This record gives structure tokens, C-alpha cells and sequence, in this order.
């Protein structure tokens, strides 16, 4: 199957560090065409889409008109156009070019040495499981000390939607595209009326950085987390590898009992390097207060979206600190996240 790469730009020209770094990987111009969507109509930033010729299908989107947004969003009118530009672009994707899938990559993403590899090997598996939605590059919790280098290759699943270098079925912008929101559009595809309990592929080492520290939001989260994020550089040669461990019927049944299988132990031991003796360990949170307690405490994403946290699957945080692996998780009585865990 054809898997164009859809790259999101507006006005930054350093969409160049963006484009150079996917032609250089690409292993494939006809299995994975790049398809720029130009919104904003910035001409410095069309030059440059433009030199690249036919390397790249440069689009831009047709409406540059503002947008009357709600009242409680006079400070966000940049939201609602990336919205719109988001709509407009996977539908020239999956209605004018009529692709069978997609990955979606912002201007100020690079992209790993094995972006592609990754992506020709998941597409499988997300074609065959239908309680996934998605693939994505990004681990929210991907910070260099928070990773084990030694396994590049492995990937987990996570009920948070990552965004940020994912891939995405035309079966499923069929069921997105006629209530597309007005604005935020990550964040309402976080919602349970969007996601419908089903979860994305994310790494252990992410493959896509963000370079875009000037954006359309102001630059505190990029500043203290998404900056951090490190990008892989050992290619992995995942079509080579069995990934049948991600189907969610060995992921849910295995994965899991390793997780309620490992030691727990106080986050204080965790924290001060304790035990070392348990290199794999479950630290318990109980409530909304102990979860962001915990999650600071070890250096952990400790935001929430519609009661989910980065990264988490099955209320499940996991990560690296200082050499073991640790599971931030909730009792083994789980059974579903709740929105007002904010
Ligand atoms: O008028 C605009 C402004 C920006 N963009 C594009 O939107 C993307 C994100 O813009 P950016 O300035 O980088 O903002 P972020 O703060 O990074 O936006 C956050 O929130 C967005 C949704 O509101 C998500 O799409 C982003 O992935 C998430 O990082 C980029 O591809 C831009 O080219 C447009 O299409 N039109
Ligand atoms: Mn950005």
C-alpha cells in the first residue's frame, strides 16, 4: 500500500529542516510520496516547499479568511485554523489523492533514521486490529534519562493519542471528518466520544523531535517538556522483527502481568535508588492526588487529558529512572478512566 507522508506548514522556512530530513530517509519515492499542505500563504515558506520540485506534491489550503471563533476563545483564533487546515489537508488525502492510509507530520518535526521503516511495519497491524487507531512516533515521556537506549526496538500501545508523527487509516477519517471540531483538535480526539476505548502504537524512543519552539502557542510546554524529547538514532529494522506482541488479545494478557507481576515499591525508594536489586518495579497510585504526586516525583508527564495520562495504557505509566523500569500504575482493579481526574 501507498503511505504518503502529509506535512503540515504555514510560515516557519524551517519546514526545510523538516523536508531534508524525510528525503534523506525515505526509502521509497513511490511507496511513500510526500504531500506538503501549505496553509497561510507565506511566500518565503513556499519558496522553499517550491525548490524542492518534484520531490514533494506542494497543496495549499484555499481559504486564508480569519475565522469568527466562539466567545470564549478571542486568544485562539490560530486553534481554529489549524484546524481547519487539518480538515481540508487529510481530506485532499483521502478524498482527492484517495490514499488508503496517511502519516501526518508537522513542519517542525525531524524525523528519525527508521521513521519509515516503523511506519511500513506497524501499518499492518493497525489494518489488523481494530482496537488500535493509531501509530505514532512520540513517547510523552521520552526525555534521554527516561529511555532504554538498549531497546531501541521496543514499542508499546497507550490510550493517550500522541499525535505528532502518526499514522492513520482512511477508515478512520471517515468516522472523524463529519464532526471535525472547530478547535483543539488533539485534544478532542483525546475524548471518549473520539477515541472509543481504542489505543495507538508508541515507542520506547521516539521517533520524531520537535525543533519548533516559535509556534502557534506560546512556548512554556515546549520549553519545559517537548523539547526534551529525544530522537532516535539506531535504526531498527522492525519489518524484520515480530511484532504480534502488540496485538491487543497477547498485549492485554501479557504486558499486563508483567506490569501487576513486578515488585511495587515506595516512590521514595524509587526515587532515591533503593532496591536496586528490583530493576523492574510498580509504584501504586490510588487517587487523582497520589498520581500527580507520583508522576512529579519521578519526572513524570503529570498532566491529564479526559482522564488519561501521557502515555498511559490502562491507567498505566512506564518509563526509565535511573537504569529500572518502573510502572506508575493503578490498582489491578482498573476498569476505565474517568474525565474528571483533571
Ligand atoms: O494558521 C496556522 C498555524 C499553524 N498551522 C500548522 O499547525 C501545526 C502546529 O502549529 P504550531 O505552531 O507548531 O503549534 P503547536 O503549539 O505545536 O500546536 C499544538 O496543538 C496543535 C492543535 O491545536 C497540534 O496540531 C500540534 O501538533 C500541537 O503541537 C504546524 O504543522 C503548522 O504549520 C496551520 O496549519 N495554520
Ligand atoms: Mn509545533
Amino acid at each position: 500500500a501507498v503511505i504518503p507522508i502529509l506535512v503540515i506548514a504555514c510560515d516557519r522556512s524551517t519546514v526545510r529542516r523538516c523536508l531534508d530530513k524525510l528525503l534523506h530517509y525515505r526509502p521509497s519515492a513511490e511507496l511513500f510520496p510526500i504531500i506538503v499542505s501549505q496553509d497561510c500563504g507565506h511566500e518565503e515558506t513556499a519558496q522553499v516547499i517550491a525548490s524542492y520540485g518534484s520531490a514533494v506534491t506542494h497543496i495549499r489550503q484555499p481559504d486564508l479568511s480569519n475565522i469568527a471563533v466562539q466567545p470564549d476563545h478571542r486568544k485562539f483564533q490560530g486553534y481554529y485554523k489549524i484546524a481547519r487546515h487539518y480538515r481540508w489537508a487529510l481530506g485532499q488525502i483521502f478524498h482527492n489523492f484517495n490514499y488508503p492510509a496517511a502519516v501526518v507530520v508537522e513542519d517542525d518535526l525531524e524525523v528519525a533514521p527508521d521513521f519509515f521503516e516503523y511506519f511500513q511495519a506497524t501499518y499492518p497491524l493497525l489494518k489488523a486490529d481494530p482496537s488500535l487507531w493509531c501509530v505514532s512516533a512520540w513517547n510523552d515521556n521520552g526525555k534521554e534519562q527516561m529511555v532504554d537506549s538498549s531497546k531501541p526496538e521496543l514499542l508499546y500501545r497507550t490510550d493517550f493519542f500522541p499525535g505528532l508523527g502518526w499514522l492513520l487509516l482512511a477508515e478512520l477519517w471517515a468516522e472523524l471528518e463529519p464532526k471535525w471540531p472547530k478547535a483543539f483538535w488533539d485534544d478532542w480526539m483525546r475524548r471518549p466520544e473520539q477515541r472509543k476505548g481504542r489505543a495507538c502504537v508508541r515507542p520506547e524512543i521516539s521517533r520524531t523531535m520537535t525543533f519548533g519552539r516559535k509556534g502557534v502557542s506560546h512556548g512554556q510546554f515546549f520549553d519545559q517538556h517537548l523539547k526534551f524529547i529525544k530522537l532516535n538514532q539506531q535504526f531498527v529494522p522492525f519489518t524484520q522483527l515480530d511484532l504480534s506482541y502488540l496485538q491487543q488479545e497477547a498485549y492485554d494478557r501479557d504486558f499486563l502481568a508483567r506490569v501487576y507481576g513486578a515488585p511495587q515499591l515506595q516512590v521514595e525508594k524509587v526515587r532515591t535508588n533503593d532496591r536496586k536489586e528490583l530493576g523492574e518495579v510498580r509504584v501504586q497510585y490510588t487517587g487523582r492526588d497520589s498520581f500527580k504526586a507520583f508522576a512529579k516525583a519521578l519526572g513524570v508527564m503529570d498532566d491529564l487529558k479526559s482522564g488519561v495520562p501521557r502515555a498511559g495504557y490502562r491507567g498505566i505509566v512506564t518509563f526509565l529512572f535511573r537504569g529500572r523500569r518502573v510502572h506508575l500504575a493503578p490498582p489491578q482493579t482498573w476498569d476505565g478512566y474517568d474525565p474528571s481526574w483533571t
